[PDB]
């Protein structure tokens, strides 16, 4: 892939985060704390999991942004319209406004409905996202292994502005406490 021109500066929305996710004071990384951060309680914040967004909001125009998933069990990452639900389960799809990828129990999937399994030799250290607005496209590669694509959802339906999409996931295991980091370009 070639997209690494169309590189974006993201930065993390304390505003939609859990209560437990912690933010870098460069808003550039996020982890899962140990308990409540002591922050109130507002209708933006992601309830039930351990999500947050970018601040960035995507109308139009090639978009390419770049995420540390380093010894992490279990995430989420992708895109998502503005507009997705806070509170209370959801699953992840296009049809709730998300076009994801994850990884959880040692294997990788897609966020369709149904999920989609991926075909992965070299486990990412990490990820690029790329997103063609006008096209209708997300797309995912594994910067591990030489920029490989890992997965491509088309003839998206976005209806409306996009915005980055994070879950560290939980912690149960004791295995998952790293950050993601947004990566310098
Ligand atoms: C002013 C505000 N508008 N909505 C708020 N909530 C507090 C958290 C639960 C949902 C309701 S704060």
């Amino acid at each position: 892939h070639h997209h690494h021109h169309h590189m974006v500066h993201i930065t993390l929305d304390r505003n939609t985060a859990n209560s437990w996710l912690i933010i870098s004071k460069d808003r550039r990384q996020v982890r899962m704390g140990d308990t409540h951060q002591n922050v109130s309680d507002n209708k933006e914040r992601f309830s039930n999991y351990p999500m947050v967004l970018g601040a960035q909001r995507f109308s139009s125009g090639k978009m390419y942004w770049e995420v540390d998933v380093t010894q992490k069990e279990a995430w989420d990452l992708g895109v998502c319209r503005d507009s997705v639900q806070r509170k209370g389960q959801f699953s992840l799809s296009p049809e709730n406004g998300f076009w994801t990828i994850w990884l959880w129990q040692d294997s990788y999937e897609a966020g369709t409905s149904p999920q989609t399994t991926l075909h992965i030799q070299v486990p990412p250290c990490q990820i690029g996202i790329f997103v063609d607005y006008e096209a209708g496209v997300v797309s995912f590669y594994n910067i591990t292994d030489h920029g490989s694509l890992i997965y491509t959802f088309s003839e998206c339906v976005f209806a409306g502005p996009l915005r980055p999409f994070f879950n560290v996931g939980f912690n149960y295991s004791g295995g998952n406490a790293a950050p993601l980091k947004l990566c310098p370009l």
